[PDB]
């Protein structure tokens, strides 16, 4: 527990965003407690993702030394030298959360995942010259925001909700009305208590023919008002979000360094999580110094932000204690440790 109170994770290969993401998920206290509850007795230690995540969280909560992740990577089968380089942070997140959600089904914590991370959107198509619209609900668990050519997060949200023209030769097939010029877009109906925003600095194949990293300046705030992107708003619960995590990458596309900044209590007291080294830092370092740019004469910037709904903040970050871990689970991990101590 060091001197920040918090312990790091081991550098065990090119796992890229993984340690950052695990720290982010660990300090989503409501998720952690829920994960502690899954009926993982009788699971195979080798094969079980639920158990493997239980183990890592337990270690992060009790261990005074940097925590290993080997059994975690084995279980969801990303073990080759470059398996994390072939995926992104939002893909690993879904891998983890889907295993966990699937374990929680039929348990006293079923629905913890959609409760904390799921939001609702309306996807619509409006024809210009014919009276036809098709409104359909879409669920999301995270949001990929465009950052290229945008000054900040507000412009990104503006761009995300911008109307798109559908015109021949890209006309909408309007059924009985045949091919029709249309407008399509999305609107938000609900925003989740925990909001995962990926910033698209790392981008596809610009036709020819690399994955590249955009290191342009992109500003995000400590406090994020999203009411004006909602179809209708609640007077008693405005869509006000507070910045909780800034996942940072330093360098370019090919090779770089991965760090995450957290204020895991939600008070504005920030720590820097750099694998095994956890140290406290200024708020400027966690935030402004991660805007990116090319400024003094800079390759260090956020690719992912986590925001927490201010009204649900002090709950999402609710106290965890030792008693929140069931005895059966404590006993099992303790026995494994004892086996390991036999070398
Ligand atoms: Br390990
Ligand atoms: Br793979
Ligand atoms: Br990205
Ligand atoms: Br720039």
């Amino acid at each position: 527990k060091k001197h920040t109170g918090y312990v790091g994770l081991k550098n065990q290969g090119a796992t890229c965003y993984m340690n950052s993401l695990l720290q982010t998920l660990f300090f989503t206290n409501q998720l952690r407690k829920a994960v502690y509850m899954m009926p993982t007795e009788g699971d195979d230690s080798s094969k079980s993702v639920p158990l493997a995540l239980q183990r890592v969280f337990y270690e992060l909560q009790h261990s005074d030394k940097p925590v290993g992740t080997k059994k975690l990577t084995k279980s969801f089968g990303w073990e080759t030298l470059d398996s994390f380089m072939q995926h992104d942070v939002q893909e690993l997140c879904r891998v983890l959360l889907d295993n966990v959600e699937n374990k929680m089904k039929g348990t006293c914590v079923e629905g913890t995942i959609p409760k904390l991370f799921r939001g609702k959107m309306v996807s619509y198509i409006q024809c210009k010259e014919v009276d036809y619209r098709s409104d359909r609900r879409e669920d999301y668990y995270d949001i990929q925001l465009s950052i290229k050519g945008k000054k900040n997060i507000f412009e990104s949200f503006v761009d995300y909700v911008a109307v798109e023209q559908l015109d021949g030769d890209n006309k909408y097939d309007a059924g009985e009305h045949g091919l029709q010029e249309a407008e399509k877009g999305v609107k938000f109906l609900t925003l989740p208590p925990v909001l995962h925003l990926q910033l698209m600095r790392f981008m596809y194949d610009p036709q020819t023919d690399q994955n590249i990293k955009i290191n342009d300046r992109f500003e995000f705030p400590e406090q994020l008002p999203l009411d004006e992107f909602l179809q209708k708003t609640d007077p008693k619960d405005p869509a006000n979000y507070i910045l909780h995590a800034v996942l940072v990458h330093s360098g370019d596309n090919h090779g770089g360094h991965y760090v995450v900044y957290l204020n895991p209590k939600g008070d504005g007291k920030w720590c820097k999580f750099d694998d095994d080294v956890v140290s406290r830092c200024t708020k400027e370092e966690a935030i402004e110094h991660n805007y990116g740019g090319h400024d003094d004469d800079h390759c260090t910037n956020a690719y992912m932000l986590v925001y927490i709904r201010e009204s649900k903040l002090s709950e999402v970050l609710q106290a965890v204690t030792d008693h929140d871990i069931p005895q059966q689970l404590v006993e099992r991990l303790q026995e494994e440790k004892r086996i390991e101590a036999q070398k």
